[PDB]
């Protein structure tokens, strides 16, 4: 018999996504690779170098070859941790080393361990599983809102959506992120070196390289929202993620994607980012918006930009239905749109659900802080009962999408998990608040104007509280300080769960997941 081999000891940690923990451009942040290569070196005692080698990975054969070079080096394509030992034989027979442990890690999670939900706050088990049950979760919530992916009650969600995935470019291309302090400048950064149009990642830190729960170590492989969005996922095996691209601010690039050249290496940007970070199970499209309206004034072409949302609809479904075949996996696409009927006015959406799965209706935002003059419920199914003749209402926008010949199935309706408010209304009459008229908007959370809903169960004391039935909306005022907000309770939210249920529409989703204390989302998963 040989000696007995025994391995040096080496870092054998391998990644098929390598992360530089410094850096900030995108590009320099990961290394993606096609292989790992498995190193093994080792030393012969008492005995000899055998005449053959031999590598197992968990006692199965991975390479043969010379004794004599006491090295071996096996190609491996898929994450995963195993044993490896060196075995080396003679026509005696053969003798094995100690096994060491080999961990590669790769976006699929596969080196990991399950993150699961510990209840927080009000949240409670039960998921309604006969519905899409979504909710958005914001990137930059880790900071200030202290809020990471581990505090998400994955359990009672379908679906998360990841806001938001950026599209690169500087002036002229992301002017909107100029209204945010540093925002723009962020960008540019991840962004350094890297050709416009193309997917990137907003905020490096947040995404991968902040410690978080359960993906700490000194030599983790994955942090921040994605290494625990990877963990999460094998402790919800039921839901699916989505990279939403866009939303308010990051909208800008679409404008530009008449033009097929800009298209055609955003769509691939896309393809090569979800090849990439393997835990993302398909792509929302949130633009906002298709004809203008949108976060810069300047932006907006009606027909080119109806015609542009349905090529790079189809195009994303082409491409999506590619990475199917190649991976044997489901990819879905989905879009979140405004429900104001003057915004749906511009797009065909009869063409669109050809290529989406999912289509989320943002019933919200109808009346805000931009205007002291127009009070009004900021979310609502119904015409108020002071305004039967409100078009921005939840019931109105469905109605338009049903008579434009979109299915009632691929319908989520949105809820508010925050409030928009005025200060000091003034100049009203009967104790009609919406009759009068706003000094400011109200002191808010995080952003002037809006209060998360656990600031307002916090704060409920300082308020009287009122729900329209009618309208199926409720909002709350204090005299005190001129307040008036207006927001989704457990009473409109119930209220938007029996809609959704009479008209069979999808189901439901929340903006934003981090402002809920549960309320709102057992309100959501309540069935009837
Ligand atoms: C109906 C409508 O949306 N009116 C416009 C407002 O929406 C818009 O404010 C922005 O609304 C977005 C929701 O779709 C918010 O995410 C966004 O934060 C909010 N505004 C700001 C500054 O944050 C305003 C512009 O403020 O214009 C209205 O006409
Ligand atoms: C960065 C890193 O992973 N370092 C190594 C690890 O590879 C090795 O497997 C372990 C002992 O096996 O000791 C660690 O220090
Ligand atoms: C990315 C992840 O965590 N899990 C996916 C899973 O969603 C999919 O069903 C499966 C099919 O191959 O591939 C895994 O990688
Ligand atoms: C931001 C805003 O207030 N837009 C108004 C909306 O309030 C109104 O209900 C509807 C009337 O058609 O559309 C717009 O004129
Ligand atoms: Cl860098
Ligand atoms: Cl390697």
């Amino acid at each position: 018999i040989p000696g007995t081999p025994v391995i040096d000891w080496a870092d054998r940690n391998y990644a098929l996504v390598e992360i530089n923990y410094e850096a900030t451009a995108y590009e320099n942040l990961i290394k993606p690779k096609e292989q790992v290569d498995v190193q093994v070196s080792w030393n012969v005692w008492n005995g000899d170098i055998g005449d053959i080698a031999y590598v197992l990975f968990d006692e199965q054969q991975v390479w043969k070859g010379d004794a004599e070079s006491k090295r071996a080096t096996i190609k491996v394509l898929v994450s995963g941790q195993f044993n490896m030992r060196v075995k080396l034989c003679n026509e005696d027979g053969c003798s094995v080393s100690d096994p060491v442990l080999v961990k590669v890690a790769d976006t699929d999670g596969g080196h990991l361990a399950p993150l699961e939900y510990t209840w927080l706050e009000n949240n409670k088990p039960g998921r309604r599983e006969d519905k899409i049950v979504a909710a958005y979760f914001v990137e930059w919530g880790v900071y200030g809102r202290n809020f990471p992916v581990d505090k998400v009650p994955l359990p009672n969600l379908s679906h998360l959506l990841y806001g938001f995935i950026p599209i690169c470019g500087g002036d002229g291309i992301n002017d909107a992120l100029k209204t945010i302090s540093g925002s723009f400048e962020s960008l540019q950064r991840s962004c350094k070196g890297r050709e416009d149009f193309k997917v990137a990642i907003h905020d490096p830190w947040a995404a991968v390289q902040k410690p978080q729960k359960s993906v700490s170590a000194w030599n983790e492989p994955y942090k921040g929202n994605f290494g625990q969005l990877m963990a999460a996922k094998l402790a919800n095996p039921h839901l699916k993620i989505l990279p939403s691209i866009g939303g308010w601010t990051l909208s800008d690039p679409f404008y530009f994607m008449h033009d097929v050249e800009k298209r055609n290496v955003f769509v691939d940007s896309v393809k090569e980012f979800l090849q990439v970070w393997k835990f993302f199970d398909g792509v929302d499209v949130d633009w906002e918006f298709p004809g203008g309206k949108g976060a810069n004034p300047s932006l907006g072409d009606a027909e080119r930009d109806a015609k542009t949302y349905i090529l790079l609809l189809e195009e994303l479904r082409a491409m999506l239905d590619d990475l199917e075949a190649q991976t044997g996996r489901v990819y879905e696409l989905t879009s979140a749109i405004s429900a104001g009927y003057d915004k749906i006015a511009v797009v065909n959406y009869a063409e669109a659900q050809k290529s989406l799965g999912k289509i989320f209706l943002m019933s919200y935002d109808f009346k805000g802080a931009w205007s002291n003059t127009d009070l009004g419920y900021q979310t609502t199914v119904y015409a108020p009962s002071w305004n039967s003749e409100e078009l921005y209402t939840t019931h109105y926008a469905v109605d338009a999408l049903l008579k434009q010949g979109v299915d009632p199935n691929k319908i989520i309706v949105g809820v508010a998990m925050y409030g928009r408010g005025w200060t000091g209304v003034t100049n009203y009459t009967n104790d009609n608040y919406f009759s009068g008229t706003g000094n400011g908007p109200v002191s808010g959370t995080w952003e002037d104007g809006v209060v998360d809903y656990r600031q307002i169960q916090k704060d409920l004391n300082n308020y009287v509280y009122t729900f329209d039935s009618a309208a199926q909306a409720s909002y709350v005022f204090d005299k005190s300080k001129g307040d008036l907000i207006s927001f989704d309770s457990v009473d409109s939210v119930l209220g938007k769960v029996k809609y959704v249920d009479r008209n069979k529409l999808g189901g439901l989703f929340a903006w934003e997941i981090d402002a809920d204390n549960g309320d709102l989302l057992n309100a959501i998963n309540a069935q009837f």
